[PDB]
């Protein structure tokens, strides 16, 4: 699923994305906007070997089972492919654990390089949420 801006700032809201560890709703549509340009089946492969999945990216290294990524952990202990679904749930609920875990949304590359600082709150202009 390609999301829109908005529809996509409202499934994060409803999901308890909002100010999720101190961060705004805003900060979590411009990381997903330029981690997969809000597409759920976004997919890309690190140097390393792992892969990361879904509209926020998220790393077979630590947080999800490809089976193909020996070494790894599964924190979030699902399938990489439950990142990939329709339904965001799976991808937030993992990235909350993530965002958790001791380097807040620096976890996300795309987030600390191009929304870290900016302002963040107008990925949410207009929305109804
Ligand atoms: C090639 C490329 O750059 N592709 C991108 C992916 O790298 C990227 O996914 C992110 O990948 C990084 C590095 O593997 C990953 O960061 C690591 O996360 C672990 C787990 O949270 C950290 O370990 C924790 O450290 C804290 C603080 O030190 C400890 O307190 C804590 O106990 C540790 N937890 C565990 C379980 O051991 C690593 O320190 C940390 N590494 C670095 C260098 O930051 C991110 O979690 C991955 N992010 C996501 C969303 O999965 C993907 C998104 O950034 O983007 C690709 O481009």
């Amino acid at each position: 699923k390609v999301f829109g801006r908005c529809e996509l700032a409202a499934a994060m809201k409803r999901h308890g994305l909002d100010n999720y560890r101190g961060y705004s709703l805003g900060n979590w549509v411009c990381a997903a906007k330029f981690e997969s340009n809000f597409n759920t089946q976004a997919t890309n492969r690190n140097t390393a070997g792992s892969t990361d999945y879904g509209i926020l990216q998220i790393n077979s290294r630590w947080w999800c089972n490809d089976g193909r990524t020996p070494g790894s952990r599964n924190l979030c202990n699902i399938p990489c492919s439950a990142l990939l679904s329709s339904d965001i749930t799976a991808s937030v609920n993992c990235a909350k654990k993530i965002v958790s875990d001791g380097n807040g949304m620096n976890a996300w590359v795309a987030w600390r390089n191009r929304c870290k600082g900016t302002d963040v709150q107008a990925w949410i202009r207009g929305c109804r949420l």
